[PDB]
């Protein structure tokens, strides 16, 4: 309700501009929030609507010096490939190395001398005096490079420095600027005096850093283009054609046509033949057959599909043709949110993050300004304390005195220190790490969303597990039926059949439940009238019902928890008190019956608890996490059930009208605490819930408070998802560790600070290893798809043999 847009941006290549972009953008008046993501090339931020506008947003960005537009809804296709600057990498990388290869072979010819050389390593022999021939050949492949290659560098760093930022490449074009004049330099003096022996000078470095930094950066584009592969799939996933038929009667063969997705609309009826694909998510309309999510949900099992049943939009067909009533098209599509979704999560910076874009946007300039000071310090110590300098370097050479030898080494640690810094590794250490986990994550049912749960989830203590949906299969069954009051005048019969036409307004699960087993167990579908109809919520119902001749052919009722009946002035006797306790201590919920303030009887409704929530919550609380039940069923009920699971604390008679204050409670200490939630039903709880993780939503993503969710209702999602977050964020860590160590080790080894040892790197040893750790940081950040979704035998593998034992003494409830 503020006008948040989701915005495209071309042009990003570098961390620096992203983190110019957020700057400045949160420098101008109106805009809240600003995060930009360089990988994904997108920018979304809230704004105040009616004082600006996104045309004003859009115009900011383009006098930054970049083209931005509205991101479209279908079409993003082109910006995630990222084929054509790969190609364009390959094209300037071979362009690089079809001058790279005399490079190549004059270095090889120049260091080892033949052991019978022809005319004694004549390749030098000087033509004009300071100039040697082999110096020559290297201006001229210098400077023609330098012109061809050099030329998207120059014009990089030329719009970079049409605005303040100075981003990634710009220091190499300084580096190689550098190395031209000075070489050019050199070489006119050497040229000027007529000198008898040609300098050493750095026309071999220009080329050799062109060649190796392409490769470097044609790798690292492979391998980020590697990193977006499931959110490539489930894009390249949707169908964009599909069948559309029209149905004379009984839903028969009249006419059909192909239609793309923008002309299809709700209601439509889609034919899918076997083998095919499902392009529109709607209602099973007949045809049996099969489907497999294994690209939406990460599950194995081909889920059947009968008529009847729902689809996704995806899947492929197995068995025959089944004809869909559209529902969801388009955008509505569960794909299409999904999709969104998985986009949008590389959108929440962590703070981690935010600290490593702004350490990125502060590094160009410190790289540079290190660069200088290096070059200042060594060519003071050069010319002034000699005796250092001349303790390794005592070659006494008339052809070159150590005051030139001393400025060129000088120059060459200075163009070495910045060749060596790896801006980009530091910039893309962390994004492509949570790009990667969000793909695995989703591949594997798991959709995390945003990138703050990814560390959030880390510093968790403490879960909250509610009762109904999640540990519970959610599908209530009706065990057996207790009379207490009259029979004469109340018949079984009638007193089921009044009281499930009273609740079958209702639409809570046990409602229903009992609404169908009423209405199995009598044969009767029809139900009467129902007036004055109120629900509390966490304490019951209760209604007047008329026309109770309708089913009896073949009255103000009060249905709810013991509080509604004390409310209500309804005594409940110790006996009846007494007779659900045998359910309650049994972990069945059970329902009383009231009927004109006459407790007729009671009603035992209950779900067996997943078999795989023990397994799942040992793990848990093995693995150093808390776990606790939030129920708003009786206290008796929760300890009992709580014994299937054992967990230590529970919160019961917690009505879902507050439903929260324990959240606070718990948060209070300050321990974190993550709830695994249903959605719609308790959303406001995992809103305020830290980590709200949605478990059973499948195709229905589209939760808000939730910054996690389970397309599976699967309990070992969760231990997966906290488990997967673990190894992320240890993987972030691991990535600015290592973008971090090389750049403090390269500094100083480029600084040729350990030299005096033995150990200094010439040039473009320093482009080398800017591409070695650009490329390694990607490639760790890609092992992570090397992830094996841990299967139910797995857990126990390891947690066999200790499941420690608790009796319902040795359990906690709420205080008060
Ligand atoms: N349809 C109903 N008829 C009679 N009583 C009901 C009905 N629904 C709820 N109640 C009463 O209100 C209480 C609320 O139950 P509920 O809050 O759904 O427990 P839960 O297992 O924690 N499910 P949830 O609210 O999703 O966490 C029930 O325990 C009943 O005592």
């Amino acid at each position: 309700s503020d006008g948040n847009i989701e915005l495209t941006i071309t042009g990003m290549t570098c961390a620096s501009c992203v983190h110019n972009i957020e700057s400045k953008l949160t420098r101008t008046n109106g805009i809240t929030y600003a995060s930009v993501a360089l990988a994904t090339s997108k920018a979304l931020v809230k704004f105040d609507p009616e004082i600006i506008g996104p045309r004003d947003i859009i115009k900011i960005i383009e006098e930054i010096g970049f083209h931005a537009s509205l991101a479209q809804r279908n079409p993003n296709a082109h910006h995630l490939d990222h084929k054509m600057e790969i190609k364009q990498w390959k094209k300037s990388f071979l362009c690089s190395l079809v001058f790279g290869i005399p490079v190549m072979a004059l270095m090889i010819y120049m260091l080892i001398p033949s052991n019978e050389p022809h005319q004694s390593m004549v390749l030098d022999h000087n033509i004009i005096p300071g100039l040697s021939i082999l110096n020559l050949i290297f201006f001229i492949l210098c400077t023609f490079v330098q012109l061809l290659g050099g030329w998207y560098f120059y014009v990089q760093a030329y719009k970079s420095l049409r605005h303040r930022s100075a981003n990634m490449d710009v220091l190499i074009v300084l580096a190689t600027s550098i190395a031209y004049v000075y070489s050019l330099v050199i070489l006119v003096v050497a040229v000027a005096e007529k000198a008898e022996r040609s300098p050493v000078t750095f026309f071999d470095t220009p080329p050799m850093l062109f060649v190796f930094i392409a490769l470097g950066r044609w790798l690292e584009h492979l391998a980020k283009s590697k990193t977006s592969e499931a959110l490539a799939k489930l894009m390249s996933l949707q169908a964009t054609e599909a069948t559309v038929v029209t149905l004379g009667e009984d839903n028969l063969i009249i006419r059909e046509e192909q239609v793309p997705m923008e002309l299809v609309q709700r209601g439509d009826i889609v034919k899918v033949v076997p083998g095919g694909k499902f392009p529109v998510d709607g209602k099973v309309l007949e045809g049996n057959t099969m489907a497999d999510e294994s690209l939406i949900t990460g599950e194995a099992m081909p889920v059947t599909k009968k008529p009847g049943s729902t689809v996704i939009a995806g899947s492929i067909n197995a068995h025959g043709s089944v004809l869909i009533k559209a529902t969801h098209v388009g955008n509505d599509t569960t794909l299409a949110q999904i999709v969104k979704l998985v986009e949008e999560a590389q959108m929440s910076k962590a703070p981690i993050q935010q600290l490593a874009d702004r350490f990125s946007g502060y590094f160009v300039p410190f790289i540079i300004i290190m660069s200088t000071l290096t070059l200042v310090v060594w060519i003071v110590i050069g010319f002034i304390d000699f005796g250092v300098v001349q303790r390794y370097f005592p070659n006494p050479n008339k052809h070159i005195s150590q005051t030139e030898v001393i400025i060129r080494f000088a120059f060459q640690t200075s163009i070495t220190v910045l060749c060596i810094a790896s801006p980009s590794s530091l910039g893309l250490a962390t994004p492509t790490a949570v790009m990667v986990g969000t793909g695995v994550a989703a591949q594997n049912g798991i959709l995390i969303k945003g990138g703050k749960p990814l560390e959030m989830a880390h510093k968790i203590k403490t879960v909250m597990f509610a009762k109904t949906g999640t540990i519970t299969h959610g599908v209530p069954r009706v065990m057996r039926v207790l009379l207490l009051g009259d029979v004469a005048t109340l018949p079984l019969r009638k007193v089921l059949a009044v009281v499930g036409t009273a609740e079958a307004s209702s639409e809570h699960p046990l409602g229903v439940a009992v609404t169908k087993y009423c209405k199995e167990e009598l044969g009767t579908e029809t139900l009467g009238y129902c007036t004055d109809f109120q629900a509390v919520p966490g304490c019951g119902i209760g209604c007047k019902v008329s026309n109770v001749e309708g089913i009896l052919a073949h009255f103000s009722v009060l249905i709810g928890n013991r509080e509604w009946l004390r409310r209500n002035g309804l005594t409940i006797s110790s006996d009846v008190s007494d007779a659900m306790t045998d359910h309650e201590m049994k972990g069945q919920t059970a329902i009383l019956v009231a009927i004109d303030g006459v407790l007729c009887g009671m009603i035992a409704i209950a779900d067996a608890v997943k078999q795989e929530a023990a397994l799942a919550v040992h793990t848990l609380q093995s693995m150093g996490v808390d776990v606790v039940l939030i129920t708003g069923d009786n206290r008796k009920t929760a300890r009992a059930i709580a014994t299937q699971v054992g967990i230590n604390k529970v919160f019961a008679e917690v009505l879902p009208s507050h439903k929260v204050a324990k959240v606070q409670e718990l948060q209070n200490k300050g321990k974190k605490v993550a709830m695994v939630g249903d959605g719609v039903n308790d959303s406001p709880a995992l809103a305020q819930a830290d980590m709200g993780v949605a478990i059973g939503t499948g195709t229905d993503v589209a939760i808000e408070a939730a910054d996690v969710v389970l397309i599976r209702n699967d309990l070992l999602d969760v231990v997966a998802s906290i488990h997967l977050s673990k190894r992320t964020v240890r993987r972030i860590r691991i990535n600015l560790v290592l973008a971090l160590i090389y750049n403090l080790v390269g500094i100083p080894i480029a600084a040729g600070v350990f030299m005096p040892i033995g150990i200094v790197l010439q040039p473009w040893m320093g482009s080398a290893a800017m591409a070695a750790s650009s490329v390694s940081v990607v490639l760790s950040s890609l092992q992570l798809k090397c992830y094996k979704k841990p299967d139910l035998e797995r857990y126990e593998a390891q947690a066999h043999g200790h499941m420690k034992p608790l009796t319902a003494s040795q359990v906690s409830v709420h205080i008060g």
